[PDB]
């Protein structure tokens, strides 16, 4: 079996989420063939060179699971798109680009964090285009660590202000983007996070049924999607 999680937003000041995650690693990820983390694993990331004691300890916990034979893949989200090779080497995980198509029990399956689908959120689309611009990444990594933390706090503050003001239809995925990107990748299954609305959505692509599975965020309870050759299930579990 294979596990999918996202939107944990791990941080030092949420030990309840950390405890749930570490229990999940021991109880479920150790026995899985693979674990996919589809973005926003951490609350924020300023670059691997800024990793703190807490973040290093999370890397070590992943490494224990990877060394047991579980393959771990990590995809960027909007909080942690600066995770690099140094972190993944310490964690024993593989960095997966957004988007990625994997083979899952013989079916091609598209994986994304999900924010790139939110094309009606024009203010966010503009921010994303600027944040991911190679010129932006260049200047950002030339900022001192403390100044990077300052700008990360400022972005979080403005995001918290602005997201409260937006309608749910503006911040959720644009419906017609889903068949468009799934057709382009030749898949009938898409798995993503970001939107915090765990669900499975049936849809049509060119007269053929397809599905979009949305992973849950861990703010109030943990979530995991588990797939094996016979079926799949997403279910929550309590934070510790
Ligand atoms: C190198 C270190 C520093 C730089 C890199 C740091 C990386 C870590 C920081 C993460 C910030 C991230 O939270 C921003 C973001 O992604 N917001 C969108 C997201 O909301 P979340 O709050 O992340 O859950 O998802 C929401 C739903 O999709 C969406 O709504 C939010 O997007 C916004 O709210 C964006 C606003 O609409 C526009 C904000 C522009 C802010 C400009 C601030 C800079 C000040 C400029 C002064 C001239």
């Amino acid at each position: 079996s294979v596990l999918f999680i996202s939107d944990l937003h791990l941080e030092a000041e949420r030990p309840d989420i950390t405890r749930a995650f570490l229990s999940f690693l021991d109880e479920r990820a150790r026995r899985a063939e693979a674990l996919y983390i589809l973005g926003d694993f951490f609350e924020a990331w300023i670059g691997d060179d800024g990793m703190d004691a807490f973040q290093r300890s999370i890397a070590q916990s992943l490494r224990q699971v990877a060394d047991g034979g579980t393959r771990i893949y990590l995809m960027h989200g909007n909080r942690d798109f600066l995770i690099g090779k140094a972190f993944c080497r310490e964690a024993g995980c593989t960095l997966l680009p957004d988007p990625s198509v994997i083979d899952l029990y013989g079916e091609p399956v598209l994986l994304m964090h999900g924010d790139s689908l939110c094309t009606r959120d024009e203010a966010y689309m503009r921010l994303r285009r600027w944040l991911r611009n190679p010129l932006t990444l260049w200047v950002l990594r030339h900022l001192p660590l403390a100044t990077r933390h300052k700008l990360a706090r400022k972005l979080r503050k403005e995001s918290r202000a602005q997201t409260r003001m937006k309608a749910v239809d503006i911040i959720d995925v644009t419906p017609e983007e889903v068949p468009r990107v799934m057709r382009g990748h030749g898949v009938r299954t898409l798995i993503h996070g970001h939107t915090h609305r765990p669900a499975e959505h049936p849809l049509d692509i060119d007269g053929q049924p397809a599905r979009r599975i949305v992973l849950g965020d861990w703010d109030r309870q943990g979530w995991a999607l588990e797939i094996d050759a016979n079926g799949h299930r997403q279910a929550p579990f309590p934070l510790l």
